[PDB]
């Protein structure tokens, strides 16, 4: 029990950081994981995860990630510790310049939820999840429309 | 008021289970979970607004259109994610049935979900699901816009 209330508060101290990091950190930010850690975005257009797996990979993405989003940072940052000591959420925001190849550079803003998972003391699989609408706004792509007229309101 | 803390999370723990569970016709009760200004809704949709339902009675009174409209819903893989907050739950789990969208081709709808359940006074002030629309927009035969990832390495 003390193992687990140690294994919770130094956990969190890495939520933590994982969510404060920003700006040329951001290119370290794979060492809060295990070698074969694993993170991404698990909410997209296709339904599948954007995941990248490994510490080294996750390295490699940093690059693309400081290209794609050059100054992303979370905001509003909730985070929820849960009865397993090693496995945390978080609510909060985000927002940065979106520049993704081949369209528009835009602003991109989102809610999203964190799922943070532990494998002695570091990430061993982080998942973020938002509402890729917002996403697609940010990129001047469409988003459909579920009608509305049918449904009570 | 650790006592308090932990007797507040255990009871709260349970009605999060008891909605995660309610199934059928018991959907029509849900409402009583809450509390008399509760709220519940989807987060995330294609407006980027959510869709909530404000207040147990109007809970109740949507509870007709959610059977109509998911028929047979049920979630499944459930985990329910006590926290630091004895009045806070998060649940990650899946959820699948029948839709039946006004205007829209019967179809069947699967997603993965997040719930937040925030409780005072033991019951539910505010219930919040989270998923990706993309997946409900297939459901319904929506077309789903694909960002082009040929600059976009992972
Ligand atoms: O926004 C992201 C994203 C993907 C993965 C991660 Cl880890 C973070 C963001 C998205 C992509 C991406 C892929 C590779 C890459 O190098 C950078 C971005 S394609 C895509 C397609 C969508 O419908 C929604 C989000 C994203
Ligand atoms: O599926 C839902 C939904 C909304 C709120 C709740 Cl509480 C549950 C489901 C959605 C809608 C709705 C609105 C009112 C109603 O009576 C039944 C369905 S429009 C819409 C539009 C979207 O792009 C995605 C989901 C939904």
């Amino acid at each position: 029990n003390r193992a687990q209330v140690a294994a919770r508060q130094h956990n969190r101290k890495i939520v933590e950081q994982y969510m404060h990091t920003r700006g040329e950190a951001r290119l370290k930010r794979h060492l809060l994981f295990t070698e074969d850690g694993v993170g991404g975005l698990w909410t997209t257009d296709s339904g599948q995860p954007i995941a990248i797996r490994g510490r080294e990979k996750l390295g490699e993405h940093a690059v693309w990630s400081l290209q794609c989003f050059p100054d992303w940072v979370w905001t509003d940052i909730q985070i929820f510790e849960t009865q397993d000591p090693n496995w945390f959420w978080v609510e909060c925001r985000g927002e940065g310049a979106i520049v993704f190849p081949g369209y528009p550079r835009g602003q991109y803003r989102n809610h999203f939820l964190h799922s943070f998972r532990f494998e002695n003391g570091l990430i061993k699989e982080q998942r973020e999840f938002m509402n890729p609408c917002e996403q697609f706004r940010s990129l001047g792509i469409e988003v459909p429309e579920v009608r509305r007229d049918g449904l009570p309101s």
